[PDB]
């Protein structure tokens, strides 16, 4: 549940406002995370063309579905999936990292309670 800043906290019975331990499933940031690690192929020169956009407008309007405070969260738990499932599978961390700090400016981008 939701506690108070102090000691002794305060912690009431529900918890809405969650921001220490909020759940975002990461089945709901497979888009990010694919978006993130996958270097598509639709992308030949990828500056500025809309439709290379439309994984945030999916992303972004995933997340902002969960908690105020969680939506950013939602896109710590894509770094962290994302990162993972590369290194396992066989590295690409070093390239996919260009844009998978896209994902720091998400709560920038989507106007998220956080920036990285």
């Amino acid at each position: 549940g939701r506690c108070t800043k102090s000691i002794p906290p305060i912690c009431f019975p529900d918890g809405l406002d969650n921001p220490r331990g909020c759940q975002i499933r990461i089945q709901q940031l497979n888009h990010c995370q694919m978006h993130l690690t996958s270097f598509d192929y639709k992308l030949r020169m990828a500056v500025e063309n809309p439709k290379q956009q439309q994984h945030l407008s999916l992303c972004c309007n995933q997340l902002q579905e969960v908690e105020k405070q969680c939506q950013c969260e939602a896109i710590k738990q894509v770094v962290e999936q994302a990162q993972k499932q590369l290194q396992q599978g066989q590295g690409g961390q070093q390239q996919v990292q260009q844009m998978v700090k896209k994902a720091q400016m998400l709560p920038n981008q989507c106007n998220l309670q956080c920036s990285i």
